[PDB]
């Protein structure tokens, strides 16, 4: 449930995100258990910074007011898109969330 | 992971889905558990058939070549998208696919 996330600080991000699900919930699983100590929160507002994720790449996607990750495809948009968390090394600022998995 | 799926048949399909995560979880989870009988399966190509269901309404997503199951928003775009299980009282044709969740 409370998590501190690096979130994106960088102007420009380099990320990635898987062409599957099944790889997803593969590579996902491990990120979850170690924190995601390896990919970044980039807010919806700030979509543009993200450079490598296609609109069909999976991604872990937030939603909520309280969070709730789940995954998806980095192009996907349902209503209360808060973010997303996305494998990336990008610089990064630590902040405190609330996530429901 | 060998399911009968109602598959839908009209010219038209009156459909809805769910606006959050949360609350498609709850619906479909007791959808997974009654054989997703008040579903229907819509090919993809087909989703111009569907009305009543919003881009960004949560429905089952099915991708695959076996398929595998899961919770998107109607508009999403993974790649091996084959269609999607909507709730829906239209006309159908039973078939035989096979599913992992």
């Amino acid at each position: 449930n409370q998590l501190t996330l690096a979130v994106a600080s960088d102007q420009e991000i380099s990320a990635h995100g898987y062409p599957t699900m099944s790889d997803a919930v593969e590579h996902f699983s491990s990120s979850a258990s170690h924190g995601f100590k390896d990919c970044r929160f980039v807010a919806f507002g700030l979509q543009d910074i993200v450079i490598g994720v296609e609109p069909s790449d999976f991604v872990v996607a937030l939603e909520g007011d309280i969070l709730t990750a789940y995954i998806a495809t980095f192009g996907a948009r349902p209503r209360c898109l808060r973010g997303w968390l996305i494998p990336s090394n990008s610089n990064y600022v630590l902040e405190e969330f609330q996530v429901i998995f």
